[PDB]
C-alpha cells in the first residue's frame, strides 16, 4: 500500500465516467475527505455505488449538489431532496437495489465471483423489472430496469444477481498501521469492508495511523493486500443525521407486538412501533436486537454524554450497544439476515433498503404492525400462505363485522378467537 | 447459546445419516473433544463435510477409524492410510471439492445463497465430471460424480456450484465470552468460522471461556447468535503434523525463480522448491507470503521455543509470521485469492500445455488425493502464475507439451514456465515462447527436451541467478 500526505493526489487520477465504491451507511462511516478531494477535481459522469446519498448538504449528496454523479447505485436514497430533484427531473441515473443484495453484490466483486442466487427481491420489481431508472425530461420514463433471471433451488424461487465492482473504492476507515493493515470502529464499517476488496483501485482514509504491531494479527478488518492507497483525513465532522438523546391506537398495537417476543430471540425491528415495543419487554427476558448496518445487541438511545456518530441504528438514530454486542460489515450483516439465522422481523420513490432482504428468508418470522402475522388496532391476523388470512385476536369491544367493515379481503376466523391481547406490565 | 460442561450431551442428539460439518485443516483447530464425544455416542452413516480427515489416529481419521464415516466431501484426504483403503474398497464415499470452492458453498451455505458461479475448476473433472464417489466392492464404480453447469460472463467461463450446508457443525475456536461470542487463534480459523454459520446446530468446544467484556465488540469473529451450543473442552492435545523447525538442478530453477520475486509483490508459494525459493529473497525487497489456510506475512520456520501448533502453512508445516501479518478465515482466504489480490502464485508441476494449461495435483491411477487449493490458485487471471519444474521425465519425456497427458488444473491459466533448461513465456493467443537460456545450452537442447514447438525471443538471454 502506498501512502498519500495529500488526499487529492490520491485520487486525482480518477477518469470521468468511472464507476466509484463509496463506502458509509447514512451518514455513518462516510469517507469525507475522500468526497471533499473529488469536489476538487471535479470528475465527473461518475457512476457511484453507494448505499445511501448522504444529506442534501453532506456525504455523497455534496457530488450530486455539484452534479458530478451521472448514475447511483443504492439501496434507498430518502432524507435528500436534490436526489428527488435531480431524479425526476430525468437528469439522474439510479438502480434501487435491495440492500443486502448490494452488499453481497460487491462482495462476488472482490471474492472473483461474477453472479449468484438470492430470494431477495423476488415477485418483485426487482425481478420483474420495469422499475424506472431514469425519466425524460418531463415525466416519461427513458431507461427501464432488465428483468432478473428465475431459478428454482430445493422447490424454493432465486432471482440471478451480478457481481459489481469499481474502478476505484473511496473507503472510511478507522486506523491503519504502517504495512496498510486497516480496521473500522462501531458500525462505521458497513459497506466500507467489503467495497474495499471490488476495486481495480482503492482508496483508504483514516483517522489515525499507528505502528505496525497495534493491532493483533487476528484482529485486522481489513489486510494490507486490499489497501492500494491510505491518507490520513485532514478533518472529520463527527455529523449526526438523528440526534436520539434519551433522558392510544398506536399504544394497543404497541402493547401486543410486545408479546411477540421470546427470551433467548433473536430479532430485527424496524424503527416505529416495532422498536417502540421492544421498551415492553421483561426485564427477565433475554432479546437480542439486530440492525441490518452491523450490529448485534443493540442498546437504549444514549445519553448526551454517550452520543457516537460512529453508533447508529438502521433508521440512522444514534444508539448505544448493550453488553456482549458485536459489530460486522454490511455483507456479514445480510447473511445473517438472508441465511434466516434471525428469529422474528417485526416492521410497519426513495428505495426499499433492507425491507426486501428482511423478508427474504422462510426461517425468519415476519411480524407487520412474505408475511407471518398481521397486528393491528383492530385485530390479529395470523397468515398461511395456502390458506390465507385468518382473524384469531379481536378488540375487545369489536365485533368481526367491524373488521370485516374495515378490512379490504375476505378472512377466516379462529374457532378460538379471543379478545387482543396486551402486555401486563 | 446453550452451556454445556459436558461435550457428549452437546452432541448427544446427532441422527445416524446426518451431515455434519467439521472445522480444521490438516490438524490445526480441529475440535478434539467433540470428535472425542461422536466416538461416544457412535452415531454411524456420517456425511462428514470436512477440508481434510486427519491423519489416520487424530481428527477425522478417528472417525473412519470406528467407520462412522459413511461420505465425506473435502478438498485434500492425503496423510490417513486408513481412508484410502476404506475408500479403494468401496466402503468409503467421497467429493473432492477444491477448497476454494468448498469454502465458498459453506460460506453460501449460511448466507441464504442457494447457488453461485467461480471460475475454479473450469475445464476439469470437477466439470466434466464422471469421477469415482464410489467403488463397488468389485473394484466397479459404484457411484459417479455429476457435471457442473457451465456459463460465460464477461467474457470467460464459470461453473455452477451449490451452497453446502450441515445438520450439525463441530467447531473449535480459541475463546468464548459468557454471551456465546467466541474468538480463533491465529490459523486455527481456517474453516471453522464459516462452517459456524452453516448448519442448523453448531456446536463450539473452546479451550476458555471469559466475561462479557473481555472482548472489543468489533473484534468479535463469531457473533453468538451462530453459537447455538457451547462447550469447554476438557483436554488439548497441541498435536503437530509435521514440525519444522529452523536452525544442483533444483538449485538452478530456484536461484532463477528467487528473482521473479518482485518488491511490494503479494505472492503464494507451494512447499518444495516454490516456498524454498523465498529464502533468496534480496533483504531489500518486501514480499509478502499468503497461505491458502488464512494468512497473509507468513515467516521463516519456528526455532523450537516458537513452535505453535495453531500456526502452520498449506503444506501443514509449522511456520511462524511476521510484523503486520493477518489471520482471516478459510472463505475470505480464497476470496482474496479467487478474485485475484494475490500478484504471483509460484508453484510446482507435472504438464504445461503451450497456452498455459496446467497438470499438478493428480495422477490418474497413482494419485488420487485431491486438488486441495490448486485449482483456485490458478483460477484468476489477475494473478501472474508461475510453474518452476524440471525440465523433463524420468526417460526424458516431454512436460510443456501440446496436450495434458495428466489431470488439468486450469485451462491457460499458467503464464510463465522456469525450468533448469530454460524460461518461458506463455500467451494464451501467442504460445510458448523462450526468452532465457541456461548458458552452455543450444535452442536445439530445448527443442529436443521440449515436448511441442515453441517460439524464440529475439531477445533471449542467458538463464538469469541470484546474487548481492
Ligand atoms: C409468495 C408469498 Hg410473499
Ligand atoms: C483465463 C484466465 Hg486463467
Amino acid at each position: 500500500t502506498k501512502f498519500y500526505t495529500d488526499a487529492v493526489e490520491a485520487v486525482k487520477d480518477i477518469p470521468n465516467g468511472a464507476t466509484v465504491l463509496v463506502g458509509g451507511f447514512g451518514l455513518c462511516g462516510i469517507p469525507e475527505n475522500l468526497i471533499g478531494a473529488l469536489l476538487k477535481t471535479g470528475v465527473k459522469e461518475l457512476t457511484a455505488v453507494s448505499n445511501n446519498a448522504g444529506v442534501d448538504n453532506f456525504g455523497l449528496g455534496l457530488l450530486l449538489q455539484s452534479k458530478q454523479i451521472k448514475r447511483m447505485i443504492s439501496s434507498y436514497v430518502g432524507e435528500n431532496a436534490e436526489f428527488e430533484r435531480q431524479y425526476l427531473a430525468g437528469e439522474l441515473e439510479v438502480e434501487l437495489t435491495p440492500q443486502g443484495t448490494l452488499a453481497e453484490r460487491i462482495r462476488a466483486g472482490g471474492a472473483g465471483v461474477p453472479a449468484f442466487y438470492t430470494s431477495t427481491g423476488y415477485g418483485t420489481l426487482v425481478q420483474e423489472g420495469g422499475s424506472p431508472i431514469k425519466y425524460n425530461k418531463d415525466g416519461s420514463i427513458a431507461i427501464a430496469s432488465k428483468p432478473r433471471e428465475v431459478r428454482e433451488f430445493n422447490g424454493q424461487h432465486f432471482i440471478l444477481e451480478e457481481a459489481i465492482r469499481g474502478d476505484f473504492a473511496l473507503v472510511k476507515a478507522w486506523k491503519a498501521d504502517q504495512a496498510g493493515n486497516v480496521t473500522f470502529r462501531k458500525s462505521a464499517r458497513n459497506f466500507n469492508l467489503p467495497m474495499c476488496k471490488a476495486a481495480e483501485t482503492t482508496v483508504v482514509e483514516v483517522e489515525e495511523i499507528v505502528d505496525i504491531g497495534s493491532f493483533a494479527p487476528e484482529d485486522i478488518h481489513i489486510p494490507k493486500i486490499y489497501v492500494h492507497r491510505l491518507v490520513k483525513g485532514e478533518k472529520y465532522e463527527k455529523r449526526i443525521e438523528r440526534l436520539s438523546v434519551r433522558k392510544n391506537v398506536r399504544e394497543r398495537i404497541i402493547k401486543r407486538a410486545a408479546l411477540e417476543f421470546e427470551d433467548g430471540m433473536y430479532a430485527n425491528l424496524g424503527i416505529g412501533i416495532p422498536l417502540l415495543a421492544s421498551n415492553f419487554i421483561s426485564p427477565n427476558m433475554t432479546v437480542h436486537l439486530q440492525s441490518e448496518n452491523g450490529i448485534l445487541g443493540l442498546g437504549p438511545y444514549p445519553l448526551q454524554n454517550e452520543v457516537d456518530a460512529d453508533l447508529i441504528n438502521a433508521g440512522k438514530e444514534t444508539v448505544t450497544v448493550l453488553p456482549g454486542a458485536s459489530y460486522f460489515s454490511s455483507d456479514e450483516s445480510f447473511a445473517m439476515i438472508r441465511g434466516g439465522h434471525v428469529n422474528l422481523t417485526m416492521l410497519g420513490v426513495k428505495g426499499m433498503g433492507g425491507a426486501m432482504d428482511l423478508v427474504s428468508s422462510a426461517k425468519t418470522k415476519v411480524v407487520v404492525t412474505c408475511v407471518n402475522r398481521i397486528i393491528t388496532e383492530k385485530a390479529v391476523f395470523d397468515v398461511d400462505r395456502k390458506k390465507g388470512l385468518t382473524l384469531i385476536e379481536l378488540w375487545e369491544g369489536l365485533t368481526v363485522d367491524d373488521i370485516k367493515k374495515s378490512t379490504g379481503c375476505d378472512f377466516a376466523v379462529s374457532p378460538k378467537l379471543i379478545p387482543m391481547q396486551q402486555v401486563t406490565t
